């Protein structure tokens, strides 16, 4: 393919700057399974040499469902860290269900799943909707500011908070800890430490459980500590793990489909128009889509494996760009229009289909939901004031901070 040489897809320093989309048509085009190569000591952590680039969604789809071959476990999913991370720091992942193979992975995910039913997330709608509502309100009546932090942090953070039952007085400490989790690359948040904020984390979740279980309530917590009709239930440091999980799996993730869903919005001001019209059910899936919170999250080969006439060799890691089969043009019509009335779409933004697939997809899109109708009621007119400053990190898709004016009415600074 005509690429730079070295070029790497992992590579933290061009998110920082851009989505490197063109490349990725590119891959799609003329080498659509290709060997990323890395130099000695630029790995992301991992010292193998390189891995495979995915970026056809077939491909993305084929290596989700084979599960049995292509691990999360092995080397984790993260495809990116800073370059000289400690082995160990990659496989403390392994503690939770996102880095677990089957069968541990299978047991995890079926008590996790009494958390995620549509009643369990319906319960949660009335009081993310009043949230929703007051978010918006109260960035509409700031007039200007970073969007990313007036409209689109709480909400996602209140979505875990709810779910969780996290009394109120409690919020602010767990998303001061929550905010320090998804670890990154970036220079203003280089002074920050995860392990300390992960450790404050699972010592609160771990004292809820084992209060929840002398005092059970009906609520999810509750459900996730008791033993069901097999026995099965969360330990209690299970479920200190499973919140640290969710702390960063439903934090960013949300946030940045919020955030470049309203960049989208910005610069298709049709689909603006119609959204606030219409509030059309097919929007959030678009947005997600769009967004692709996720770039990529990888595998690693458990046996030799032919995918579409590549042989990936047994300690491989393959790497699926989730932003790339999100545009695969033998998938979707027009992948580079933003239509919110696209359906079906069969984006993988929540993952291929398989084990380990958004078991959040619903909150998620029910939080998305949620703040457009919100950011449509109170701020229907917003514009931007400068370009989106975007995260440095090879995996995930971030926006730091966006600077808008909510009335559509300050005039153009100079
Ligand atoms: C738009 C927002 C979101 C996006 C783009 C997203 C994306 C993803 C992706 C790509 C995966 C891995 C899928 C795979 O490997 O096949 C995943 C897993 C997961 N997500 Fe989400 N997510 C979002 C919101 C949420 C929310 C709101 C929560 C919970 C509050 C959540 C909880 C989880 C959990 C617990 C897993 C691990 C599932 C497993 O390994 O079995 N996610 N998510």
């Amino acid at each position: 393919p005509n690429l730079p040489p070295g070029f790497d897809f992992t590579d933290p320093a061009i998110y920082a700057e851009r989505l490197p989309v063109a490349e990725f048509a590119e891959l799609r085009s003329a080498a659509p399974i290709w060997w990323n190569g890395q130099d000695p000591g630029k790995g992301g952590g991992f010292h193998d040499g390189g891995f495979w680039a995915i970026t056809k969604l077939n491909d993305v789809k084929e290596i989700s469902r084979h599960s049995d071959v292509f691990s999360s476990y092995e080397n984790g999913v993260i495809p990116r860290f800073k370059n000289d991370i400690a082995r160990e720091d990659i496989e403390v992942q392994r503690f939770v269900m996102l880095n677990m193979d089957a069968p541990h992975h299978t047991r995890l995910r079926k008590i996790i799943s009494r958390g995620f039913t549509p009643r369990a997330v319906g319960r949660l709608h009335d009081e993310l909707q009043e949230r929703a509502q007051k978010i918006a309100a109260e960035a509409a009546a700031a007039g200007s500011g970073d969007f990313v932090e007036q409209v689109s942090c709480e909400l996602p953070l209140q979505a875990i908070a709810g779910l969780l039952g996290v009394p109120q007085e409690d919020r602010g400490k767990l998303f001061h800890w929550s905010n320090e989790m998804t670890g990154n690359e970036d220079p203003e948040y280089a002074h920050i430490d995860p392990k300390a904020s992960s450790a404050e984390l699972i010592g609160y979740a771990m004292k809820m459980a084992e209060e929840k279980a002398k005092n059970p309530a009906d609520d999810i917590v509750t459900q996730l500590i008791q033993a069901d009709i097999d026995g099965e239930k969360l330990s209690d440091d299970e479920f200190g793990f499973f919140v640290v999980m969710l702390a960063v799996a439903g934090n960013e993730t949300t946030r940045n489909s919020i955030t470049q869903g309203m960049m989208a919005f910005a610069e298709h001001p049709d689909q603006w128009e119609l959204y606030k019209k219409v509030r059309p059910e097919t929007a959030a899936d678009e947005i997600v889509r769009w967004a692709t919170p996720v770039t990529a999250f990888q595998r690693t080969a458990l046996r030799d494996y032919e995918l579409s006439g590549v042989q990936i060799k047994k300690g491989q890691r393959v790497v699926m760009f989730y932003r790339s089969a999100n545009f695969d043009e033998e998938v979707f019509q027009d992948p580079f229009t933003f239509n919110i009335l696209r359906n079906p779409n069969p984006h993988v933004g929540f993952g291929g289909t398989g084990a380990h697939y958004c078991i959040g997809a619903n909150l998620a899109r029910m939080t998305i939901n949620l703040i457009f109708n919100a950011v449509a009621d109170h701020m229907p007119d917003l514009k931007p004031i400068s370009a989106p400053e975007r995260l440095r990190s090879g995996w995930l898709n971030g926006i730091k901070h966006w600077q808008v004016d909510y009335t559509g009415r300050l005039p153009v600074a100079h």
